[PDB]
RNA sequence: GUUCGCGAACUUCGUGGACAUUUGGUCAAUUUGAAUACAGAGAUCAGCAGUUCCCCUGCAUAAGGAUGAACCGUUGUUUU
């Protein structure tokens, strides 16, 4: 509840997102649910071999199981709040 | 006395003017114990940068504005 919360939190946010199998695809976080799913819109490029085989696809749903990463920047992300948050709870 | 002019028989008589003078003119230089010299030793043409003041242009520093750029940021067996 506390990272879903994150999550949602980070609404609207263009973020690269690397999968288990070699995939990374950038994309504005959309909708967020209780097992950490993302639906990016707008899907761009990041590198050109890992990249998948997409291009008219522009709207997306990731496995919240399949993620490796959600890659932020220093600007994009809570942390002591995070933090505070474990705290509070066992 | 010395010249120029005119009257009478170049020559001479009768005659009217004019007749000072010197200072102010030393080549220097060198060889002398008068000779050599011989007037005395860079020119002209043209660039560029400098200096000052201005104007423009680009950069730098100080300051001081104006404005842009998407989007949210931090204190009992499949997704654990």
């Amino acid at each position: 509840m506390l990272f879903f919360s994150f999550f949602k939190t980070l609404v609207d946010q263009e973020v690269v997102v690397e999968l288990k199998n070699d995939i990374e695809i950038k994309g504005t976080l959309q909708s967020v649910d209780q097992f950490l799913n993302l639906k990016l819109d707008n899907i761009s490029c990041t590198d050109e071999k890992k990249y998948p085989h997409l291009g008219s696809v522009r709207n997306i749903f990731i496995r919240g199981s399949t993620v490796r990463y959600v890659y932020l920047n220093k600007n994009m992300v809570d942390t002591n709040l995070l933090q505070d948050a474990t705290r509070r709870e066992v």
